């Protein structure tokens, strides 16, 4: 009927040579070569367009037909490029992006293409059900060819039926892909929505001549008809008389480094850290410069020079583990785990979304409620105990060989190793002269080094994740940190002895049994919810309530101590590494007065402490104690501590809080909807709507506690016992992978060894996990010793890190020191054990009763044996599998 459903009939007619010299004739194209091999490596530095739309949209914004500027969403990213184009615009200043993945479709690519740290991507979202927000650019390029018209019109009206939800709320500049605006109803449509909104429709020449594809976009304005026709016509004369020429021109270069952004930090106090900036300075005035392209909003930028990059991405398997575990091949949960990526690229594509965040300053009313609980805590904390200065010989004491340098400065890099230096009296002589400043007012040394963490961890994107960062100081500031404060770990300030909620320094082993403990206790449900990236949301006011407990000092403890936290904690200095322009990789220096870092000594003790200080508000809160309008300002102050003195040990018993994790038993179910100072403090919950109310739990069972659910079983003869549990891939990955590179066999096969004792030791309970924990041992060499890490949860303490055979430490630690046990009968034989539920282990990851594992189970001794083989005979192997 139209001029273009009569080019598409005859499009359709054609045959596949024909396709072939219409497809291209005379249409315009970009040089990708270049970009397709700068691809086939991902070298992000190059600056290529990782795309073709990068032209599309670089043609229409400086043909002029659109105005981008503002915050910029785009639909459907695919791989990134318009996104891409459009951090290197001057007036954009935040690009998103959605789009869908999986199963065949593209993923998005990750490059260091001009003004990336504002670009956040995101996959797995069917836009079609996601929400509209206020874009100031609005783009998308949302189109799916196919044959039929019947199709391309369908799907381009569920498009518009799409975009015009987000349009009414009324973007300053708007580009949408409109696959099919030859027909009727497209027509229509298209005229009808161009009346009411605005803009206008663009054919770019850069598109194939093998769909009638056409742009809507702001800037311009032009009739539709007007518009098609030309396309169509144009279209049609291209078909028949000569091929015509195909026009070359040269891709757009993106450039490559970072943009230059709001700065909304604080200022600094320049005369607590302006010694140690200074003192930087002077080292390395030789390359000192001020980068004016910063992604840190948040912190106080104070400077950079060029440095040597550190860490990689690269990921190794180990052999040992994956060809014991054949039928997993097939599980993503298991073979997308990989290594996380600690270069400086990954480490700030973290930062600048995860640390770049400044919380909102709480009010006074629950200021006064923080200090006032804090108060109290310290108070019933410090009744039984009381603070000392911790000594040197405590700090030896402690020490092994495999802890960081912190090498900073010239005079701290002569030692390699922790007990070389620690033995050396140069040492403490700089420690005494640290010292010695500190009791004057003057900091020098104690500074933050930082770099993302090497993990185990899932792949997103089908590719290594980014590393959380991790930020430590060099090893004397920790001694000065021990000695002032390390007296909270050494004398279990938080044990659940002293403390009642903490559990500091027990076993994965004991705490399901606090868990059934506190589920004897009657009221309403268990509430465990996480909080969303603690280190980073802590305040000003929490810290400084944290240095309340220098009450109970003398008055040179309490000298060194408020030295060290003030001109350490609530004033930090940090060095960090950031990825230059051009290939050259640079290192940062900044500051800022928030937040805590890993890497500090008391880490876990003042995690601890707040998060029982936060749990106890939410519990006033909950039971109606505090008030709607004690946010602002505190009503009748007395009758929180009225409360707390009534209730306060008796609540506190009721939770068991972990550092960062919690999990708390209330008196009844209004603890679920009483979220409000949970959320002034800043501590929200995470990934899950911050007004809904909470997910509580009935069964202690299926409770999870640092990312582990607790089951009872009993034994075949008549005793409990308490186990941990989770998710059996999680676990198979973990063992996949290698940490080191370079490693000879031997200590991969250490590492697989490691992992198989954690095994039995632990989730033996698994049928999976014990038989291939097993096979490991089997295979493995009984000679060689476990080396390496496994989890790296503090509360694995390394008890399988030992030839002793699994047997003897079983019966040790869950029947020898069993305290919760009282009948001491070491049983003999492992098959007495128990498993677990078969409807559980099939619940928590288990494949038995499948194809896959049934003939990996039949052939389990040609496998081991292959092993053997593989490893090198003649060496003392051991058949651990009878049954
Ligand atoms: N409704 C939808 N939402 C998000 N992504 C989609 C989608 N439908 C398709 N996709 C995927 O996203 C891609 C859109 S095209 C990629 C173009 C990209 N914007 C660029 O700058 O070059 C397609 O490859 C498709 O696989
Ligand atoms: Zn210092
Ligand atoms: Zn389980």
């Amino acid at each position: 009927e139209t001029l273009g459903e009569k080019w598409k009939a005859r499009l359709n007619q054609m045959s596949a040579l024909e396709f072939y010299s219409y497809k291209k004739s005379g249409i315009t194209e970009v040089c990708r070569e270049e970009a397709r091999r700068a691809l086939k490596d991902g070298v992000a530095t190059g600056g290529h367009a990782v795309s073709r739309g990068s032209a599309k949209l670089r043609w229409l914004v400086e043909r002029g037909y659109l105005q981008p500027y503002g915050k910029v969403i785009d639909l459907g990213c695919g791989r990134g490029g318009w996104s891409y184009y459009a951090a290197t615009i001057r007036k954009v200043q935040e690009v998103k992006g959605y789009t869908k993945g999986g199963p065949g479709h593209e993923e998005p690519v990750l490059v260091q293409s001009y003004g990336w740290n504002i670009v956040r991507l995101k996959s797995g979202v069917d836009v079609f059900h996601m929400a509209a927000e206020p874009c100031d650019t609005l783009l998308c390029d949302i189109g799916e060819s196919s044959s039929s018209p019947e199709v391309e019109e369908a799907r381009t009206l569920r498009v518009l039926s799409m975009v015009g939800d987000w349009l009414e709320k009324r973007p300053g500049a708007f580009c949408i892909k409109v696959l099919c605006p030859y027909t009727s109803t497209m027509m229509e449509t298209l005229e009808r929505l161009q009346r009411r909104y605005g803009g206008g429709l663009v054919r770019v020449p850069l598109s194939r001549n093998s769909t009638h594809e056409m742009y809507w976009v702001s800037g311009a304005k032009s009739n539709t008809i007007k518009s098609v026709s030309t396309t169509s016509q144009l279209l049609l004369g291209r078909m028949d008389g000569p091929r015509r020429p195909v026009k070359y021109e040269e891709d757009v270069n993106l450039g490559s480094g970072t943009r230059a952004v709001v700065s909304c930090a604080e200022a600094p106090n320049m005369k607590i850290i302006g010694n140690r900036i200074e003192r930087i300075r002077s080292e390395h005035a030789e390359t000192w410069f001020f980068d004016e392209n910063h992604p840190y909003r948040t912190w106080a930028y104070h400077g950079s020079y060029e440095a040597p990059t550190q860490g990689s991405a690269s990921s190794l398997i180990n052999g040992v583990v994956r060809l014991l575990s054949k039928p997993w091949d097939v599980v993503t949960g298991v073979t997308g785990i990989a290594m996380t990526d600690t270069t400086p690229y990954g480490q700030q594509r973290v930062f600048k979304e995860k640390v770049d965040t400044r919380v909102p300053d709480p009010q006074e009313g629950t200021r006064q409620v923080m200090s006032m609980v804090s108060s109290w805590l310290w108070k019933e904390l410090g009744k039984h105990k009381r603070p000392r200065v911790c000594t040197k010989e405590e700090f030896i004491n402690k020490v092994r060989s495999n802890a960081a340098l912190g090498a900073i400065f010239e005079e701290e890099k002569e030692w390699k190793t922790a007990v070389e230096a620690v033995n050396d009296p140069r040492f403490w002589a700089l420690v005494d002269k640290e010292r010695e400043h500190h009791l004057r007012g003057e900091c020098q040394s104690c500074v933050y080094n930082m770099m993302g963490k090497r993990e185990k961890k899932q792949g997103e994107f089908g590719k290594a994740k980014g590393s959380r960062a991790i930020w430590y100081m060099w090893l004397g500031a920790r001694f000065l940190e021990f000695e002032a404060l390390g007296f909270l770990n050494e004398d279990h300030w938080m044990g659940r002895e002293n403390s009642g909620g903490g559990v500091e320094g027990l076993g994965l082993q004991r705490l399901g049994y606090v868990l059934e403990e506190m589920s004897r206790i009657p009221g309403g449900r268990m509430y465990a919810d996480d909080t969303a990236g603690w280190d980073t949301r802590i305040s000003r006011f929490d810290l400084e309530n944290e240095a309340l407990i220098t009450n109970q000092m003398e008055k040179g403890h309490r000298a060194l101590a408020l030295a060290i936290i003030k001109y350490t904690y609530q004033n930090k200095v940090v060095k960090v590494l950031r990825p230059a322009e051009k290939g050259k990789t640079v290192m940062d220096i900044i500051s800022r007065q928030d937040q805590r870092g890993s890497g500090q000594v008391v880490t876990y003790a003042l995690n601890t402490f707040t998060n029982l200080v936060v749990q106890l508000i939410r519990n006033m809160e909950a039971e109606e104690v505090l008030e709607m309008q004690d946010l602002w300002l505190l009503r009748r102050s007395e009758k929180v501590t009225n409360w707390l003195q009534s209730n306060g040990w008796d609540r506190l018993k009721r939770m068991a809080v972990s550092g960062d994790d919690c999990v708390v038993k209330p008196i009844d179910d209004r603890f679920a909807h009483a979220l409000r100072f949970l959320n002034d403090m800043g501590k929200v919950r995470k990934d899950t709507q911050e007004w809904k109310p909470s997910t509580g739990w009935d069964n202690w069972e299926e409770v999870p506690f640092c990312s582990h659910h607790f089951n009872k079983l009993h034994l075949k003869d008549g005793r409990s016992i308490v186990v941990p549990c989770r998710h059996q891939d999680e676990l198979i990955g973990r063992a996949r992978v290698s940490p080191g590179a370079g490693w000879s066999i031997r200590e991969t096969a250490c590492l697989a060894k490691s992992y198989a004792q954690m095994w039995q030791l632990l989730y033996f309970h698994r049928r999976d996990l014990r038989l291939m924990a097993n096979a490991i041992c089997s295979s493995v060499p009984v000679d060689w010793v476990p080396t390496g890490r496994t989890t790296w949860s503090i509360h694995g303490k390394g008890e399988w890190m030992t030839t002793e055979d699994m047997l003897v430490v079983w019966n040790r630690v869950w029947i020898e020191e069993n305290d919760h046990m009282e009948d001491k009968t070491p049983v003999t034989k492992w098959t007495d054990i128990p498993y677990l539920g078969k409807r559980e282990d099939l619940w928590c990851g288990s494949l038995i009763g499948h194809r896959p594992r049934t003939t990996w189970a039949e052939n389990i001794k040609n496998t081991v044996n292959m092993v053997r083989r593989i490893i090198g005979d003649e060496e003392k192997y051991m058949d651990y599998l009878s049954t």
